[PDB]
DNA sequence: GCGATCAGCG
DNA sequence: ACGCTGATCGCA
């Protein structure tokens, strides 16, 4: 019902110095799978053709990889790498519509090519869903269907690059896309294709032992109760708890009683079996995620594990990673932080660096709010979290323990995104009469905080959206709900999407900038992961005190804020030992 | 599939 | 009854 050309060779006016290009990977996880057709439109017409042939025509592939060339595509990073575990390198993608569309609304969660097309009126393409099936039905149609699909997503993202350019535009998001997220979408290609290498050998002697300790707090536990039961079964350990050993229930779940860590660590003055069980679950996380679920995704010829960051997913600006997550890997308990050292260098003789922002989303916050008190701290390079730490606990600067560090965190945190009283005294044991008091302290001192956070709920009631120093934008049509509680939630996110969303734009503007500089400085170093503050980087152990100097001044000079940047950083032979 | 839970990020 | 995530597991 559309016409296109089904290409047998690959052909001159397929070729043109602007077009619109599909490169179809099905599989969710697109490292190293198949790429089943490929699809063009131009000025000259609109083409498929079969990727056996495509890929191995030398003009196709120095047609791919010329910058000059200008490409248009939905979601160009998953098609820069699925080719290049084909060999072949995408330059000149100079319009992404996941990507677009991700910029003007980032709760539509745009998935394909149908539903960002729809926000423009334009339906005459079929979802992806439609078209392969769903779960174990999932399939390649045949070669007329698929062709005409590919055919029919080009020729929508053809149309549609104009109308989402304009809109883009009155967003004031256009240099957004082009300077910030689309430069970011190959650059993490090249993280995600470069991938991380790990020991195996390692995290292997790591899960033996791992499996032994637990057999252990098993029995231990299993004797505490008398009996056995599965220790992860909510209503066999709600029973042992509740009705057994008949411990208070402090909290219960829409299913029942909730046996969360915070509620075991204030029932531990009243029996010893759930500081084990709370030593148990966290002995089984690492084993079942971090032990086995990363042996799972290791690449046995490279032992390289390859995360994708789904840049185009979080309602703030957020990078996320998938299969395997390599943002929440172990840090805060000793034995948990160990498994970082089957994180290694890709090459002999090279080193890990990680480089982090320092209380970054609170720095954001002093310069977006004008506070006075919370600037001039942040002039003078004070440690909130610790300060915090000495004012909640009455004790001096010496005498802040890590432990007392994380609290007084989520207590910064907590106060200026909206905790209230209730979830202070909870958080610190301590009574709600101390928790209001306390809050309404921190706000006599950072009274134009406490005026940012009236202010933006109100900008967002007025607009119906709030925004973050590059613009990014997020919609909040609950924030004028007439349910309290929804109407609460949103008000929270007012709070905290412009300063979690700024600081994502901050390290992704470090990025962009930190890969030009390694390449005018001709480097062999390279990024591997992004953490949502830091930053981390492999390179020859003769580059490293060049990064000593250059990635630090990098992150600190991405933006100029009323506030200073701080950036710390380390290197060593492992992840590890890079902190 | 979904909720509870927990790992990370602020 | 601070916010943003992803993976695992049991399933009142
Ligand atoms: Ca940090």
């Amino acid at each position: 019902k559309m016409a296109f050309t089904l290409a047998d060779r690959v052909t001159e006016e397929m070729l043109a110095d602007k077009a619109a290009l599909v490169v179809e990977v099905v599989e969710e996880n697109y490292h190293d799978a198949p790429i089943v057709g490929i699809a063009v439109v131009n000025e000259h017409g609109r083409f498929f053709l079969r990727p056996e042939t495509a890929l191995a025509d030398p003009q196709f592939v120095a047609w791919l990889g010329d910058e000059t060339k200008k490409k248009s595509m939905f979601d160009s990073k998953r098609a820069a790498v699925a080719l290049k575990w084909k060999g072949i390198e995408l330059c000149g993608v100079s319009f992404d519509l996941l990507l677009a569309a991700y910029l003007l609304d980032p709760a539509q969660g745009v998935d394909d090519v149908a539903a960002a097309a729809k926000m423009k009126q334009y339906e005459a393409v079929r979802p992806d869903e439609a078209v392969y099936g769903k779960g174990a039905k999932r399939a390649v149609p045949d070669e007329p269907v698929l062709a005409e699909h590919l055919v029919r997503k080009a020729a929508a993202i053809w149309e549609l690059e104009r109308p989402f350019l304009d809109e883009l535009r009155r967003n004031e998001q256009d240099r957004l896309l082009v300077e910030l997220e689309q430069p970011l979408s190959s650059i993490l290609a090249e993280m995600e294709f470069a991938g991380v290498k790990v020991d195996t050998k390692r995290l292997e002697q790591m899960g033996k032992e791992l499996a032994e300790q637990l057999g252990t707090v098993e029995q231990r536990i299993y004797e505490l109760a008398g009996q056995e039961f599965n220790i992860n079964s909510p209503k066999q350990l709600g029973v042992i708890l509740f009705e057994k050993l008949q411990l208070p229930v402090l909290k219960k779940t829409k299913t029942g009683y909730s046996t969360s860590a915070d509620v075991l660590e204030k029932l531990a003055p009243y029996h010893e079996i759930v500081e084990n069980i709370l030593h148990y679950r966290q002995l089984g996380k690492l084993q079942s995620t971090y032990i086995e679920g990363l042996l799972k995704v290791v690449r046995p010829a490279t032992k390289k594990v390859h995360t994708i960051f789904n840049q185009a997913l979080t309602q703030t600006g957020r990078l996320s990673s998938t299969e395997p997550n390599l943002q929440n890997i172990p840090i805060r308990l000793e034995e948990g932080r160990k498994i970082r050292q089957a994180f290694v260098p890709s090459e002999s003789d090279w080193l890990i660096f990680a480089a982090d922002y320092s209380q970054i989303e609170l720095r954001v916050l002093a310069h977006i709010a004008e506070d006075d008190n919370l600037m001039e701290a942040f002039r003078r390079d004070l440690d909130i979290h610790t300060k915090t730490a000495m004012d909640i606990f009455q004790v001096s600067e010496d005498e802040v323990t890590p432990n007392m560090r994380r609290q007084a965190k989520a207590v910064n945190y907590g106060i200026v995104y909206g905790i209230s009283d209730y979830g202070l005294a909870q958080n610190l044991n301590i009574s709600r009469k101390e928790a209001a008091e306390f809050i309404e302290r921190y706000f006599e001192s950072f009274p134009g905080v406490k005026r940012y956070m009236e202010n933006i709920v109100q900008e967002a009631k007025q607009k119906g959206y709030v925004t973050t120093l590059l613009h990014r934008r997020r919609y909040l049509p609950d924030i004028t709900s007439r349910n309290f509680n929804v109407r609460s939630f949103a008000e929270r996110m007012a709070m905290n999407t412009p300063i979690q969303g700024s600081a994502a734009d901050i390290i992704k503007k470090a990025m962009i900038d930190l890969n030009a500089r390694l390449k005018e400085e001709r480097l062999q170093a390279h990024l591997l992961l992004q953490v949502h503050d830091e930053l981390i980087l492999e390179a020859p152990k003769e580059e490293m005190e060049r990064l000593c100097r250059l990635v630090p001044e990098v992150m600190e000079q991405a933006v100029t804020l009323r506030v200073p940047l701080k950036v710390d950083y380390h290197y060593g032979s492992t992840w590890y030992d890079a902190k």
